[PDB]
């Protein structure tokens, strides 16, 4: 019965999944992937099974869930926000979740973009220069609402915590200009079923990255 | 009073969006941005309007209708697709429509990644060597179905026929192994609604993308 989330042995595109999967107290079980370390790196473990489990499109994560057998993050949260009616209900919430759940997408690709390339350090200012902008965008849409669709949590204030958290660890600071973020942050996590899971030790909140990171590799 | 699909004068990201407006008979305008020629492609026509439009995280397409302002391809197509019952009904379809809308942009993204890269034609062998296996997938996962979420049609189908026929444009024998995906094109422009705008003079197929693209600038 249990559900198998599969990934990575890191933080990376499963936390906003670990932490659905918690806070709606699925039943599940993970598959954990081990890249080899440097210099080569060696991702045999998934790239041999990739093509051995049944996935119609083979990609990291995956959940399987009985005869479901799901890829791409976002469609993983979907299918789980579903049974917990976590997806917005009027048309107003529906179309705030499809736009963040794009828009994180978005910010998350571009943070990895900038930290598995060589010249992080080359591309790290013009990054953090147009931060505090990304960051007020989030601010601003969330507004005086207590989650991001409105006056209720859906799978989308999962996406937003973890591209929020991802970067008060990339830059500490870089919040303290967005007193709404700190707060949905503190709200979030102090929620009961997610605090206790981010006090146990299934909680893997890094590495952030792959160990082919510059950034966010340990 | 008509939508507003807002979008450079190309093909782009906006295409899945306009067949899908004229599949379902919606009434709209386009607003066309133009871009400047090389070496600074000047965007000022949009810079100068982008923060004036209500949009949450200004970007292009847009669509407006009303008081529903919406940025992110994929959540336009969501909210036309929504007003004509086009995202799924089973939770069987709405699992294949999930995976869809994500990998068909991964796909999409991967191209727009190499087109847009100085060293295109470096990279454009090895993209071509893995092609097969990519549309390989796509094949198998329709299988006998007419459609890709099942047996009616849905809002992928537009995602889905869009990347397939960026690729023939691209690889002109790249469906030539794959008879079922040049069988579900044939059904796709056998839309009666989309073979009389194919014939129109909205039709849009070129440029496929940007004037900062290397391949598909013209
Ligand atoms: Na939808």
């Amino acid at each position: 019965m249990p559900m198998i989330l599969g990934y990575w042995d890191i933080r990376g595109l499963a936390h906003a999944i670990r932490l659905l999967l918690e806070y709606t107290d699925s039943s599940y079980e993970e598959k954990k992937y081990t890249m080899g370390d440097a210099p080569d790196y060696d991702r045999s473990q998934w790239l041999n099974e990739k093509f051995k489990l049944g996935l119609d499109f083979p990609n990291l994560p995956y959940l399987i869930d009985g005869a479901h057998k799901i890829t791409q993050s976002n469609a993983i949260l979907c299918y789980i926000a579903r049974k917990h009616n976590l997806c917005g209900e009027t048309e107003e919430e529906k179309i705030r979740v499809d736009i963040l759940e794009n828009q994180t997408m978005d910010n998350h690709m571009q943070l990895g973009m900038i930290c598995y390339n060589p010249e992080f350090e080359k591309l790290k200012p013009k990054y953090l220069e147009e931060l505090p902008e990304k960051l007020k965008l989030y601010s601003e849409f969330l507004g005086k609402r207590p989650w991001f669709a409105g006056n209720k949590i859906t799978f989308v204030d999962f996406l937003v915590y973890d591209v929020l958290d991802l970067h008060r660890i990339f830059e500490p600071k870089c919040l303290d200009a967005f007193p709404n973020l700190k707060d949905f942050i503190s709200r979030f996590e102090g929620l009961e079923k997610i605090s206790a899971y981010m006090k146990s030790s299934r909680f893997l909140p890094r590495p952030v990255f792959s160990k082919m990171a510059v950034w966010g590799n340990k």
